[PDB]
């Protein structure tokens, strides 16, 4: 794209997945100013929620999202794209 | 339905508003939902945006939803069923 | 000059006619210092909110001052970093 | 009267560091205090902030913050005591 938006990717997944979370924050850290924010909530033993803020075209931000989104042990992806 | 379900409510609304983001957090605190917490991004001059996390049956996340959509100056106003 | 982050943690009654709008409106006119605010609703009168601000230590203090002096505020603390 | 009670806990942490993400997730869902949630700013490269919102007795609270404060990688960390 060039088009400038924000979008929001909701993420569930279990933090006892081998190297899970330092993928998924490589990945965030890597990404430059596209992350905004990320909110956690730890639902059990094995579920955590985050909601993590994005920003950029249409084409990075679905590519965050499938790079995240495709990791082992994400149980549930969705993003919901705004503007 | 009668059970535990985690949903995300993404909302962009215009806080020029009068009233706006008073009435949204109102609707929260009255709520039979248990709002678990809400993460604001200051987009711009016109322009919040919020996810609110939210738990429940699913008849108090949907009369949430509604309740939010239904508000002058809210722009967006979209769920994601989590859990 | 040296740009440092910082947590204002602030309390405060969301019946407080205006407290909402005049916080959010401080907010939005500071430009790139406000990161993104996390909200609980504790109970009827409470609500605790993480404000997450961004600049030199004059340019956050001011932003404290601002929030952690309207009529409401029950509790306003920065912690520095 | 029996007194659960808010806090803030504020985290600056290297991400780099081996397993530093998965092991303060762990801590969190682990611990006797509820905690609403936590927030995440990926400041740089080497930087990660988080704002872990606590409720729970101040035994449990100060518990998981003197763990917390004890991890290899983490470079502040500081409770604010709320109300
Ligand atoms: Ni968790
Ligand atoms: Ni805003
Ligand atoms: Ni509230
Ligand atoms: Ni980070």
């Amino acid at each position: 794209n060039d088009e400038s938006k924000i979008a929001v990717l909701v993420v569930i997944y279990d933090h006892h997945q081998r190297e899970l979370n330092q993928r998924m924050i490589d990945i965030q850290h890597a990404s430059g100013t596209h992350v905004l924010c990320t909110t956690h909530i730890h639902m059990d033993e094995h579920n955590c929620l985050e909601t993590i803020i994005l920003q950029g075209n249409s084409f990075e931000i679905q590519r965050l999202q499938l790079e995240i989104g495709g990791l082992r042990g994400v149980k549930f992806a969705k993003l919901t794209k705004a503007s």
